[PDB]
């Protein structure tokens, strides 16, 4: 009797799970919203400098109208290799945002010290990969208490991580010079200082890794193996040749209903082989609406979670009206940021600019009154942005990359408490000039020369 | 000199052969119609109870408009595993019909007794697979003389199996309680009774398998191996890692011309990569026209074969006019049944209901006069039905599943000799009310409450 | 720590490289046009007789409108096996043209004698493959100096090989009887005559291979292994299981920009998953415009290269206006031939016939005045031709096959110095009858009975 080969089955549920971390796929938590969970772990925030600049160059005539295809290919070639390392070292990729990603090693408190060594080793191997293409890898690490919030409505779900370790990991990555691995103060306080050799960082308690200095009988493979005891989903035994246990998920309509809620419709269409793969990688003209909600205490999930859910319910209803979409949510700019996009697949519409502005104003008005929201800031920028699936075959997400994405984020940060827009949006909108105010030009982190910027004052 | 890997070649001919049994693929018989062949074997009829009910639930809002995709995924996950067992145990899957399938082990008369043991073992392993999802597997087995009929025209071919073993296998499966394996009387008469332990079945000569009771020196692998001598296409040697020898078929335009005639155009389009895969799995509104032809002796292929071919030639010409398609033909309801569908891919048309009724009347009028056809009955029902490819990658077919499919079949059986329709069809058709007669409500096997039923009396 | 499977990555650059020889993929030469390179090697020109005739038969009703699909499947089944042999024996496939291909073994002068033995062995194994389907394999071999010319503009590139060995290989193949391997005179002069047993060919210095007659201690595997020292891209070591080193190419935007210029837009669309695969294999009505440029010395690349580039620049600009495309360029008919097509994917347009004729006249007028071009001849024929991707998964190209392709080539050869057309083109064009002249019928190599032929005299 034969024992024939079992071909890998790429069921729709498996394809869906590529878009999500193990934290969600194997989380099986309540469908109630907001939902909050608390745990400890080590975070890694990896950023490829320089793709944002390459993006503009891939629109040029030398690319012969295949810029989007070339961009995604070269980006994914590099990001795939970073994803593989993270996964092989036992991490869970939580999210991609542009040319960066955030990974988590969730463990019990007693295991943080050892897992920090694992993650540093991983980081140094990732630093390794690229001595190549004007691009640099910067890595920030943090460790400690982490909260997760899941929010949404009956057909859409989103999650976010919250807390000091989350803020620290982004602060650490922002200090990295072009190839550094930076540890947060708490990470450094919890790590095995007898093996990790660091330099200090000016006016900073975070530190920079120089190298690992193992002791005499230390063997990293044996050490790693001990650490895998604490890794619930590390592929093993018959499945040790897989990059994710998620590749083995089996059809289950209840689970698939739950997971799909995290994924946008247009991506589900592709998964379901109802649209040609070529069409989700595009350089398309869009308007970014980058919404920031600041709270008194941005580390306190039980406080901020209800407020986020409240804001989300309104945000989603006005985006529906004005035809925009939430691409990503994350803690960023000392609060909760929503990266919204006007002109994604299926929503390229005339009067997009006007709509983006009216939507921004509405969200500003509403969110300003959610009582625990202290300040709302919204940046609106329009231009050609890369929209597509970034990552590895086994772990990837739809994201946006572009100078206008960065501009909208910087506007929102440098002009708090108001709705701002760039010149393209201003000049292209239907709206009368006196609905706007031309603003003082501010020198902004990583922004060459936006032309004039404006406040959208509204019909007031 | 290198000996490089030879990648599997999924030629169009191989993709076509997934849709057909070895009985056709390797049959090389005459293109003349009707064609009849006679042989012996063991039949297995496997039915998943409960998908028909799940179908209705996959239209509900909880499925977020991906019901067809979820349905097919969960169905195929389960059916694939059953197909694999059948194939590994040496069976030929003849046909899928909804959530059931029919498999054949063709052998010489002397080998029936041993092959029956093989098929029972297979059955018990399939019974095994599912202690899981409100779904149960019921299996009926028969053994003896079998006839095959091939019928059609110059561009379409169909086949069917005929005879007492064929009737017995469906009778046996209809008696199975929710997880039973039932043997037909003749199967029980031919089997190795010294190993097969059974309970009797009330008012029935068919029996129920409890277990296999092998003798002392018996080894099933060694036994199976002896049995493989009689299996012409059992994958072996270099190809022992394949589920079907058909996976090795090589391009051959003559053979492909012959095989394609069995496959619908829309499926050939997909095979030929002229349509997105996503589009053949759908929950779509259709009208089922279930045609039953009864003969004096439904086991006598040389009698009934010419009549079937005659009926087929007319059926296909009126379906062409009224825009319907034959989905399946099989012996069922004490005669030859044609499962016809209005509104398949490419044939969603306005006035579908009217057309389905006019077509039914025409077929009724014509087939009533084919002299060896004793009675014609036709049931017509309209609603949302699952249309898509069911089975395993290596062996699968386009089929329909739905409460309205079952209703049309039950109408045709419980209201013989006339054309009947359900309320949706009646209410939605163009036709005047006096073309119909409201009928007495009958309590019908596996039907909750159809609203009123009607006879289509016609313009008479 | 796991070492998980690395799935093959079919990046766009790898898919592009399937369409090109190693001569281009790994050539890294100047983007300046014309560019010329000089080297030595052995050429093999392999032709499948009989597909051109099968093409007409695949339009018949027996193929049930899947003729294009059946044709390509059976063609590629056979051509794939020939491609595999060529590649395993270390050859570079340069180009496909219809049902023929041209392969190169580039080596230093001292290695020609040994590599000729390798290529003969390959040839005899290819002769081997087909004792099968009215089809025969004819092979011509040549060896010596070869020149390469690359020509084009800022977004399109083409290459061609030039010289006596190039002319000899096509002459050798034209003398092959239905299964022969023929050596050019120079090939025979350079080969190891002590192992190669030949018959002479009447009124010819080329010879026919009967067999290899190795000496006593000769071992072909050991011999081949020595020869692989001279093969720069022979897959080896970890990659010895690959048919091409090109399957390992990694993303590189500079290289991809360069390579894509050789590939037509419609094929790039498919590579980029922006169109269903099914659509590039078609039997479509087209007009072939076969342009031949004769020079004084067709072996002298530094002479003819500037002229070809000049002609190309005009040809491409008028084809753009009249909506045609260059499918292939090669040395053929004692000069440089351009195989142009009106009605490819995306360019099916009304008044195609007229356009093809106006374009032909324009090209004739212009190219006649490029001073080193001695004579221009252009044949124009219209009919159903097979258009699609021919070859192996790892090495394939878009090409055309059809009786009208052959007719246009034969017209251009047998009616030099003028623009000619067939009856379909004449009868179907918009143009007045007196723009044409009916011509004497000539008996033409491999052409049954074109109806009348005409000169396109023009408005003169
Ligand atoms: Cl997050
Ligand atoms: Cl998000
Ligand atoms: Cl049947
Ligand atoms: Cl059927
Ligand atoms: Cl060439
Ligand atoms: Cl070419
Ligand atoms: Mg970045
Ligand atoms: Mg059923
Ligand atoms: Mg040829």
């Amino acid at each position: 009797m034969n024992t024939p080969k079992e071909e890998f089955q790429d069921w729709p549920i498996v394809r869906i799970a590529a878009h999500l971390p193990d934290l969600i796929v194997y989380g099986h938590f309540s469908p109630e919203r907001p939902f909050m969970d608390y745990f400890d772990g080590v975070l890694m925030f990896v950023d490829i400098s320089g793709f944002t600049a390459m993006t503009e160059k891939f629109s040029s005539a030398m690319y012969m109208d295949r810029g989007a295809e070339q961009l995604v290919e070269i980006l994914n070639y590099h990001i795939s290799a970073i994803v593989e390392k993270v996964l092989i070292f036992g991490g869970d990729i939580l999210k991609f945002a542009g040319d960066a990603l955030l990974a988590l090693w969730r463990v019990e408190r007693k295991q943080l010290k050892n897992i920090i060594t694992v993650v540093i080793k991983c980081s140094l191997e990732i630093h390794g990969l690229f001595e190549t293409l004007d691009i640099r890898v910067k890595i920030g690490l943090a460790a400690g208490h982490i909260s997760m919030l899941v929010f949404g409505d009956e057909t859409h779900s989103h999650f976010l991580v919250i807390g000091q370790a989350v803020d620290d990991v982004r602060l650490a990555q922002n200090m990295a010079q072009m190839n550094d691995v930076i540890l947060s103060p708490n990470c450094w306080q919890l790590c095995d200082r007898s093996m990790i050799e660091i330099e200090s960082v000016p006016d900073q308690r975070a530190v920079k890794v120089n190298f690992l200095k193992p002791p005499p009988n230390f063997n990293f493979d044996e050490f790693f193996t001990k650490c895998t005891t604490f890794m619930h989903y590390y592929p093993s035994g018959e499945h040790k040749n897989l990059l994710r246990l998620a590749c083995t998920l089996k059809p289950d309509p209840e689970l698939e209903m739950s997971l799909q809620k995290y994924v946008m419709e247009s991506i589900l269409k592709q998964i379901d082989n109802k649209q040609l793969q070529g069409y989700l990688s595009e350089l398309r003209p869009v308007t970014i609406v980058f919404v920031n909600l600041m709270f008194e205490d941005q580390d306190k999930a039980e406080e901020i979670g209800p407020a986020i859910q409240d804001a989300y319910m309104h945000i989603t209803s006005v985006l529906k009206i004005f035809q925009g979409q939430i691409n990503k949510v994350f803690m960023f700019d000392k609060g909760c940021s929503f990266l919204c996009v006007f002109g994604f697949p299926g929503e390229k519409v005339p009067d997009e600019l006007t709509h983006a502005l009216e939507c921004a104003m509405d969200i500003f008005d509403f969110c300003s009154q959610v009582h625990k929201i202290q300040t709302v800031s919204i940046g609106v920028a329009s231009g050609i942005v890369f929209c597509g699936i970034v990552g590895h075959t086994v772990r990837h997400e739809y994201t946006v990359i572009g100078q206008k994405v960065n501009l909208a984020a910087r506007m929102m940060m440098y002009y708090p408490g108001i709705v701002t827009c760039d010149s393209v949006t201003y000049n292209g909108s239907n709206l009368p000039a006196y609905f706007f105010k031309e603003l003082p030009k501010k020198v902004m982190k990583g922004v060459a020369d936006s032309g004039p910027l404006y406040q959208y004052w509204g019909r007031t």
